[PDB]
DNA sequence: CGGACTGCTTACC
DNA sequence: ACTGGTAAGCAGTCCG
């Protein structure tokens, strides 16, 4: 298998590397064959000589254009000649472009932002993570003593904890007891041992915990603040810290590191994403976390030093663990995207779908068009309409029929062949025109990305069926995460479309799939209405919820499976419209917000307070019990009842702090805010005290008792203590729990002042 | 000024 | 930073 590319500069001359491992060994590949290229369109050809005449100023000595040669290629599948300009040295690439491109002759600079490594990849048609080979790892975490708004790297490492199949130990200079502890001399000697650890075990992988922006830049402060040699690469290299921007990412040059945060935060919906959330979300077990104000009277004092060490071996084990479960699916995504795991497990699905493209652009000998330039991207600043949502038929109904589309937007691109190099073509014999947007899409050749579109399904079902066969239970796991990665990079070619950064933008492209999508959804609840005698009761771009009033379930289910052998048929192309759940009884409240129970009564939950992570647990749970107490048992009381004690709870201060926890995401720079809320005016106050309240940060905090603004009231969770300041019953109770239960109750007719303590 | 409007912000579908 | 459509609350905005 594949593991990643560079290249090293072996005298003036670049040397790529392919690193692999292959017959249960690592080996490192060189290639000085491989030459940078870059393309570029000149109004008249003749004149080629007086354009390669542009040399560009480099701080290491001078470059100009090595070679030079005309290459028949496509751009939106009208064919292009260009001149492909080739290189001595990729980074002078990115020196001789702007002034290559401003020339007169030249009309515009084609693919010249593609990494040297990357393309070395794409054009040998080379795919990382391929064929069965046995990968080591190797999990590692650190324990710092950590003050208020110190200088980053000012405290000094305690333990470093590591973790793999055999093992988890903990490296510390303290003398800690217990047998999976490895006492040093000093902090120095823990670090210099660490790195015999590593290098001794000479793993393929190692596996942090958000190492990208904490552990692994840590170590290197500390090794520079104690002169120490910091080679953890095979090639005995320093980790190497490069931006992705507003944080960083680390490469461990030889090894793959393996970060969890960036995977985990971008896969799994939760209010905190502690260590401790995330394996108890995974796994089910619980996980105790040891606290920094813990940490440090521990080694001030020496008394508990075996818990904060018990803690610092748990984080490297369950880092381990979450590592061995998450790999081996992103292992899958390196191979179906084409670039490195390491790459693949930092992109956005923009990225991930933008690198889709370049390949199998390559492949197809199509020219890819440039990334918009800051005046284009504003250019294309213009939103256009998206899905159809039926204002709900408010309240509690029985016997649902659910019905949706099979994978409408992709089924709609591939069957009206709606792709950039498509749209409003010259004299083509066959044509689509868009309902609304009124766009035409040529019919007379596959078009790019609905024909790589059609492939990814087309492949989807020969990976299903190969699952249904497979005997190994290890091979039916990879098969699976292989065809449920290809759907969600199937879904996200719309998106894609509509993303102003993206290479291939296509605006009318969007408009047309979102547009297609209207008529047919509400075309079906017409059919729906009308040739049969059911009412919807509720639809959102795709789906609807409908039922035959009076009728009973085995009636509804009856005449719902008619209907789909009725309007299928009438239905173009992919298009077909499918039977996906039939429920007890419904509760639709307002666009987005309606909860369903299943005959087996599993209680489905949409949009409402429950689901949403910026709402306190006691308004959630409290929804919850008040919208069970009406679904899975009919007693409107029970929920009356349940609101009443839960109200008197919190104003005789018996409900738990952890539970009036309010989790809210800081989404940009503190300073760019314009109107505050309570949780930047918490990050605003932490700020102040130096705590690194950046972009993706979570803000958890408890409202205190008292008048005025909610924000003036709020101080992080973390710091609450019930003996000094307690609590704001009035807020938990008026602003939280009255609300969410009353959403449910109002249709019930109560008022919100029946219901308080 | 004690109410109703309106804009900012977040997270959901 | 993959889209648009939507609910809902905080904390200011207007106005008689
Ligand atoms: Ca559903
Ligand atoms: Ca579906």
């Amino acid at each position: 298998m594949i593991l990643d590319t560079d290249y090293i500069t072996e005298n003036g001359k670049p040397v790529i590397r392919v690193f692999k491992k292959e017959n249960g060994e690592f080996k490192i590949e060189y290639d000085r064959t491989f030459e940078p290229y870059f393309y570029a369109l000149l109004k008249d050809d003749s004149a080629i000589e007086d354009v390669k005449k542009v040399t560009a100023k480099r701080h290491g000595t001078v470059v100009k254009v090595k070679r030079a040669e005309k290459v028949q290629k496509k751009f939106l599948g009208r064919p292009i000649e260009v001149w492909k300009l080739y290189f001595n040295h990729p980074q002078d690439v990115p020196a001789i472009r702007d002034r290559i491109r401003a020339h007169p002759a030249v009309v515009d600079i084609y693919e010249y932002d593609i990494p040297f490594a990357k393309r070395y990849l794409i054009d040998k048609g080379l795919i990382p993570m391929e064929g069965d080979e046995e990968l080591t790892m190797l999990a590692f975490a650190i324990a710092t003593l950590y003050h208020e708004g110190e200088e980053f790297g000012t405290g000094p490492i305690l333990m470093i904890s590591y973790a793999d199949g055999s093992e988890a130990r903990v490296i510390t200079w303290k003398k800690i007891d217990l047998p999976y502890v490895d006492v040093v001399s000093t902090e120095k000697e823990m670090i210099k041992r660490f790195l015999r650890v590593v290098r001794e075990k000479d793993p393929d992988v190692l596996i942090t915990y958000n190492g990208d922006n904490f552990d692994f830049a840590y170590l290197k402060k500390r090794c520079e603040e104690l002169g120490i040699k910091f080679t953890l690469g095979r090639d005995g290299s320093e980790p190497k810290i490069q931006r992705m921007g507003d944080r960083f990412a680390v490469e461990v040059k030889g090894r793959i590191h393996f970060d969890l945060y960036p995977v985990i935060r971008r896969t799994i919906n939760l209010p905190t994403y502690t260590l401790e959330a995330v394996y108890e979300a995974v796994f089910g077990k619980p996980k105790e976390k040891v606290y920094a104000e813990e940490i440090a009277q521990a080694w001030e004092s020496g008394e508990g030093l075996e818990r904060v060490a018990r803690y610092s071996m748990e984080d490297a084990k369950v880092t381990y663990e979450l590592g061995r479960e998450f790999f081996p699916m992103e292992a899958q995504l390196s191979r179906l995207i084409g670039q490195s795991l390491w790459d693949v497990s930092r992109s956005s699905t923009g990225n991930l779908v933008e690198w889709f493209l370049l390949r199998k652009a390559y492949k197809r000998n199509e020219l890819a068009p440039n990334k918009p330039d800051e005046r284009e991207l504003a250019r294309r600043r213009g939103g256009y309409a998206g899905g159809y949502v039926k204002e709900p038929e408010r309240g509690l109904w029985d016997n649902i029929v659910y019905l949706d589309f099979r994978s409408l937007y992709p089924s709609i691109i591939i069957t009206h062949n709606v792709s950039p190099d498509t749209l409003n073509r010259e004299g083509c014999k066959e044509y689509d025109v868009a309902p609304e947007v009124g766009h035409k899409f040529c019919k007379d050749f596959p078009g790019f990305i609905p024909s790589l579109l059609g492939d990814l399904l087309e492949e989807r079902q020969k990976i299903k069926r190969k699952m249904k066969a497979t005997v190994d239970p290890l091979e039916k796991k990879l098969l699976d995460y292989r065809q449920r990665l290809i759907k969600i990079l199937a879904n996200s070619f719309y998106g894609y479309y509509g993303y102003a950064k993206a290479r291939w933008y296509c605006k009318e492209c969007a408009e047309s799939v979102t547009a297609w999508g209207r008529e047919y959804i509400e075309m079906v609840i017409r059919e729906l209405e009308e040739k049969f005698g059911f009412k919807v009761l509720y639809a959102d771009t795709d789906g609807l919820h409908a039922t035959i009033p009076g009728a009973d379930a085995e009636t509804v289910k009856k005449k719902a499976k008619e209907f789909l052998k009725y309007i299928n048929p009438k239905l173009p192309g992919l298009l077909e419209l499918e039977y996906e759940g039939f429920y007890v009884r419904g509760f639709f409240v307002t666009k987005k917000k309606y909860a369903v129970i299943d005959e087996e009564g599993k209680i489905t939950t949409r949009g409402l307070e429950i689901v949403r992570r910026d709402w306190s647990e006691i308004a959630k749970e409290t929804q919850a019990r008040v919208l069970e107490a009406i679904l899975k048992h009919g007693d409107v009381e029970e929920a009356v009842r349940i609101v009443k004690e839960v109200t008197e709870k919190l104003s005789k201060y018996e409900v738990p702090p952890e539970k009036l926890v309010i989790h809210e995401q800081i989404t940009r720079d503190l300073r760019d805010y314009k109107a505050t809320g309570p949780h930047v005016a918490v990050a605003k106050r932490l700020a102040a005290r130096g705590v690194k309240i950046r972009p993706g940060t979570v803000i958890s905090y408890i409202v205190l008792k008292g008048s005025g603004r909610i924000g003036d009231r709020a101080i992080p969770a973390d710091e609450f203590d019930p003996t000094k300041h307690r609590y704001d019953a009035e807020y938990y109770i008026e602003n939280q729990v009255l609300p969410a239960v009353e959403r449910i109750l109002k249709a019930f007719g109560y008022r919100k002042e029946d219901l308080r303590y």
